[PDB]
């Protein structure tokens, strides 16, 4: 059928501005990491794309080699746009990345101009798109000048592939070199893309307190800790260690005397100190998101709980 917005979709969604900038994120935004590739169906990533939008949330997070396979999540999305939201195109942020292994050999992995230029054009190819509103360089690459990889990420903003570009998995002492050098040239970085959650706090010894200095947004990624904040596991220790699941449990009795899943309190707790500008979930499936979205009815957190929180974790 043909594809039509729902008109209260803007009602409820919360926008959170994204540092000092013009751009405001949904609380909630959807990843496409997982679920979009050759091996889940399309019918599946249609529905979950549709469901997001229809509650308001008009950011998707992309990178180069999400699938399975490589590049299939770019392909499989840019048809869904095709389809169902060229009219809205307007009204979404897209971003996509390139930093990890894209293609074989020196130029198709890391921080290299070439490699940038190179994969975005790939990109923006798969996506069937003039441009991303937020090019990342994905992860850290200490072996090319710094200056070389932001330099690119300057130029592909002036030549107009990207609206704006981020940073992701950078420690408070590179980001802070990042984020200074693309100010200076002109092109201030919008955004910082880390992994945040209950079980992983290393932004909380510094990077939050940075960002918020110098006007720079943040996304938390894998803030259910890949589904471990979740029902899932209520096993080999891939999936979850016997000291995770113990805490997953504590934490699960928590959420229950506030009326809500785990996931609902883990993502909420991401937001707690009004220093996260959005939460970047994962689906499988449509109530995933919507159990997400609910997680805005109830989170706020009071110093007990906070404490009560950090003992479970120390334990
Ligand atoms: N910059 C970077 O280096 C990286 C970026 N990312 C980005 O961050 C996003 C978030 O990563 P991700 O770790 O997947 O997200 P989450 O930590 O939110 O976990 C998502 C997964 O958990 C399960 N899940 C989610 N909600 C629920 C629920 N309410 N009940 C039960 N199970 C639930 C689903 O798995 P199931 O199949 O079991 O239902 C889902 O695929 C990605 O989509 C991606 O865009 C991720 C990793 C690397
Ligand atoms: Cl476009």
């Amino acid at each position: 059928m043909i594809y039509q917005p729902d008109e209260n979709r803007y009602h409820t969604m919360e926008y959170r501005r994204c540092g000092r900038s013009g751009v405001k994120l949904p609380a909630i935004s959807l990843g496409l990491w997982h679920n979009f590739g050759d091996t889940t169906r399309v019918e599946n990533s249609r529905a979950l794309l549709q469901r997001a939008f229809d509650l308001g949330i008009t950011h998707f997070d992309l990178a180069n080699n999400y699938g399975p396979p490589p590049g299939s999540a770019e392909c499989n999305f840019g048809r869904i746009l095709q389809e169902d939201f060229l009219p809205w195109r307007d009204e979404l942020i897209i971003s996509t990345k390139a930093g990890y292994t894209m293609w074989d050999g020196p130029y198709g992995d890391w921080g290299s101009r070439k490699y940038l230029i190179a994969s975005l054009d790939q990109s923006l190819k798969r996506m069937g798109l003039e441009y991303v509103d937020i090019f990342y360089h994905h992860r850290p690459d200490p072996e090319t000048p710094l200056k070389e990889t932001m330099k690119a990420l300057d130029h592909l903003v002036r030549h107009g592939k990207a609206l704006y570009v981020g940073i992701s998995n950078y420690p408070a002492d590179l980001a802070r070199q990042a984020i200074d050098i693309l100010e200076d040239l002109g092109t201030p970085c919008l955004i910082h893309q880390p992994k945040y959650s209950l079980f992983e706090r290393w932004v909380e010894d510094g990077l939050l307190a940075l960002l918020q200095e110098k006007g720079v947004g943040s996304i938390a990624f894998s803030p259910l800790a890949g589904g471990q904040l979740t029902d899932r596991y209520l096993l080999k220790p891939e999936q979850i260690t016997a000291d995770k699941l113990e805490k997953v449990r504590r934490l699960n009795e928590l959420a229950a005397r506030r009326g809500q899943k785990l996931s609902q309190m883990a993502l909420a707790w991401v937001l707690r100190n009004d220093n996260v500008t959005s939460v970047l979930i994962g689906a499988s499936k449509p109530s995933q998101i919507e159990d997400a979205v609910g997680m805005l009815a109830n989170r706020r957190f009071s110093a007990a709980e906070c404490a009560e929180i950090d003992a479970i974790l120390e334990g």
